[PDB]
């Protein structure tokens, strides 16, 4: 339920980098815009000598790149919007180099890692609806 939020953030983010067709809510859609922009910056500054062949391997990447995003154990809505442009990162990469034909499987770890190390904070701050969507909507 809040973790079946989560989930449905970031299974809504992988099917909008996928283009795959009611409709995301609001919040959804506020998380979609900044994210993107903040991946396409991400994979710049990024990846190329590692070949995502499995879903394990993706979720192996994944923790550890946002283990390194939350060294310090700071956390702000800048970082937790790095968490699923890093997800769409790696589904791109999933479905070049995938040896293999998944989506239900990467929202699931992305959900696990939000809500086992920013949920509490995320609450505390006014939670997806009155801090996140408070602070990046129009």
């Amino acid at each position: 339920s809040e973790f079946g939020y989560i989930y449905r953030l970031a299974q809504d983010y992988l099917q909008s980098v996928l283009q795959i067709p009611s409709g995301p809510s609001k919040t959804s859609r506020v998380l979609q815009n900044v994210a993107f922009s903040v991946q396409k910056e991400v994979e710049k500054n990024l990846l190329d000598n590692v070949n995502v062949v499995s879903v394990d391997t993706a979720r192996t990447l994944f923790n550890q790149v946002m283990e390194k995003e939350f060294e310090d154990g700071i956390i702000n809505w800048g970082r937790i919007v790095t968490i699923f442009a890093f997800e769409g990162i790696l589904i791109k990469k999933l479905l070049r180099q995938q040896i293999a034909p998944t989506y239900k499987e990467i929202s699931y770890f992305v959900a696990e890692f939000i809500m086992n190390n920013t949920g509490e904070w995320i609450r505390q701050n006014g939670g997806w609806e009155n801090g996140f969507v408070k602070k990046f909507e129009p």
